[PDB]
C-alpha cells in the first residue's frame, strides 16, 4: 500500500495522526507554487557557490552526502519567502503542536535546501539524527518522536529522478532484519508537496536514473526545543531577526523556550526573564 | 555508608567512576578559597537585588523554589572568577569528558549562585531536569547520564544549616517505593568543596535548623551539547565573550558543538562551518 495523501487545508487535523500510524504522509500543496518560485529564486545563487559537502575548507565537513550533492542551511538571511511564509506556515505549526504537545515548545533543528545532481545514487536506508544526536538512540522504543522532517519538493519528485523511498510502519520497528528496498514505497510529488516523516521512519533519497534531471528539496527538521539545532542563527543580523514574527524568532532560537512540565522553569532564560524581554527584541519591524 | 570523598588533584581519575557507581562523590577543594572569595564578592549585589523566584515581574517564574531562596544565573557577565577560573577548571573538564565521551561535546546547562535564607525548609527528594527537560524521562533506564550537577559550597555545608541529602545508588533505581529521608546521607562540605551528582541521583537541599545561618552554593549543571541549556548567554556583550578561552566560549554556546558519532555532522553549524570561524570570533582578548 502507498504513502497516504492529505490536503494541507481540508485534511489538516488528519496529518499528524496519519504519520503517527504509518510513519509517513504526503501533504499536497504544503507550500503554494508562488512560495516555491520565490524560494528557488532566492537560494539559486547560494546553491551554485556552495562547495562539496566534505570540502577541506570546512571545519564541519559532511562525509555522508554524495560529493555532487549541495546543501544550503541558515536560510533566514538568504530567503524572505522562508523567514516570512515558511516559518509562519499554519499547517507546519498545527502539525508540530499536534506532534510535540507531550514535550512542549518546538523549533527548527535544520531548514536546508538540498540539490541532487543528475545520476545521484540512492542514499542507504536510514533514520535521521544519527550523525548529530546520539541521545535519540537511547530513548525508549515507545517514546514519542522528538523530531519530524518535512521533505518539501522544490522540483518534481518522480520514480525516475530519485523520489524519496519510505518503509511504512518502520518508525515502530525495533528488529531491523526486514530492512530492504523491497519493503519501500515512493513519495511521488509536485513542487510544493511535502513528505512528512519522523526521526524513526526508515527512508532514503532515491537513485537519479534519467541522467539529465536536477532534483531540489527543502528539508525542514522540526524538533522539541530541548534538542540542540544542527544549524545556528547566532550570526543572522539583528535587523533581519527583528523583521520576523515572535513565532519565527522562537523557531530560530532568538527567544526563550518552554517545556510541557506543569511547573516548567523554561529553556534559554535569563534570571527568570526571556531572551526577548531581556534584549528588548522587536518583532515585525520591516527592513 | 557515607558519600565518598576524593581530592580534586590526587584522586582526579577516580571522581567520575565513583559517581557512576554510587551516584554521588564530594570533590575536596574543587575551587580554591581565593576563587570562592572572588565569586562571592562579584555575585553579592546581584543576590541582594534578585526578586523572589516566582516574581510577577518575571515571564519565566520558578514556582518550585521557596520564596525566600534567591537564584542568580548567566554568571559570565557578572563574575571574572566564573568566566575565567570556573569555566576553564581542569578537574571539571576531565570529569565531564569522562562522563560524556559516549555522547560527544558538553556545555553549561546552567551555572547559578543559590542563596538559602535562615529557616529554609528541606526540598522534596527529587531528580533534577524534570521541570525543563521532559525528554530525559523517556531515556532507557540503562542510558548513560546526559547531565551532571556540581553543587559547590560557597559557604559551609553542615547538618544544622541544611547540607544536601543524597540516596547513594538511587541513580540506578527504577522502583522508587523505598524513597525516604531515612535512606539519605549528608554532604558536609567546606567552602570550595563540590558535591557531584547525576540527573538520576535522588537528593534534596536540607532544612536550615539554626535559624541564623545563610547557606550559599554554586550549582553547575554540565550536560551534552545535544540538550538545550536552562539559561541563555545570547545577551552577553561580544567583548566579554571575546575575553574568554575557546573552551569557555563553547560552554556558553558561543561555538559549534560535535557529537561522538563516527561521521559527526555537528551542532549549531553554518553551511559546514563553525560559529567561531563564520563570525571571526576572537578568544582571550583582554577587556
Ligand atoms: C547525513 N545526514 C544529513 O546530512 C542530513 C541532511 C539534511 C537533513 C538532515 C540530515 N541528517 C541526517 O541524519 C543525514 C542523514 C543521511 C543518511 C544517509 C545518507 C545521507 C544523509
Ligand atoms: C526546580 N529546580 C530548579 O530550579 C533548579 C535550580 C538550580 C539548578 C537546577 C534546577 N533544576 C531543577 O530541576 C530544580 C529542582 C528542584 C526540585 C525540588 C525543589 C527545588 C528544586
Ligand atoms: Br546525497
Ligand atoms: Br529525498
Ligand atoms: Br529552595
Ligand atoms: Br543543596
Ligand atoms: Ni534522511
Ligand atoms: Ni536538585
Amino acid at each position: 500500500s502507498q504513502i497516504p495523501r492529505l490536503s494541507a487545508i481540508n485534511d489538516l487535523h488528519k496529518i499528524w495522526p496519519t504519520v503517527e500510524e504509518h510513519g509517513a504522509a504526503i501533504i499536497e500543496s504544503f507550500l503554494s507554487l508562488d512560495i516555491v518560485r520565490r524560494l528557488n529564486e532566492e537560494v539559486d545563487p547560494f546553491v551554485k557557490i556552495e562547495p562539496i559537502p566534505a570540502a577541506k575548507t570546512k571545519d564541519h565537513p559532511n562525509h555522508i552526502l554524495s560529493t555532487t550533492t549541495r546543501l544550503v542551511n541558515v536560510l533566514a538571511p538568504i530567503s524572505k519567502a522562508y523567514r516570512e511564509d515558511v516559518l509562519n506556515s499554519k499547517v507546519l505549526h498545527r502539525i508540530c503542536s499536534d506532534a510535540f504537545h507531550v514535550y512542549g515548545d518546538y523549533w527548527v533543528l535544520m531548514g536546508a535546501v538540498m540539490e541532487l545532481a543528475p545520476s545521484n545514487p540512492a542514499q542507504p536506508l536510514h533514520r535521521d539524527m544519527r550523525f548529530s544526536h546520539p541521545i535519540v538512540e537511547y530513548l525508549k522504543p515507545d517514546a514519542p518522536a522528538t523530531s519530524i522532517n518535512f521533505l518539501v519538493a522544490l522540483s518534481p519528485f518522480t520514480a525516475e529522478n530519485g523520489a524519496t523511498h519510505v518503509i511504512l510502519g518502520s518508525h515502530k520497528w525495533q528488529n531491523l532484519s526486514n530492512v530492504s528496498m523491497d519493503a519501500t514505497v515512493r513519495a511521488l510529488m509536485n513542487p510544493g508537496d511535502a513528505l512528512l516523516i519522523t526521526d524513526s521512519t526508515i527512508h532514503c533519497g532515491g537513485a537519479e536514473t534519467t541522467g539529465t534531471e536536477t532534483r531540489r528539496l527543502l528539508t525542514i527538521t522540526m524538533g522539541i526545543s530541548q534538542l540542540t539545532p544542527l544549524e545556528s542563527n547566532l550570526a543572522v543580523p539583528r535587523p533581519v531577526i527583528e523583521s520576523l514574527t515572535p513565532l519565527a524568532q522562537r523557531l530560530l532560537g532568538w527567544a526563550s523556550q518552554r517545556s510541557a512540565a506543569p511547573r516548567d522553569i523554561g529553556l534559554l532564560t535569563i534570571r527568570g526573564n526571556s531572551i526577548e524581554k531581556t534584549m528588548n527584541l522587536k518583532a515585525e519591524q520591516p527592513l
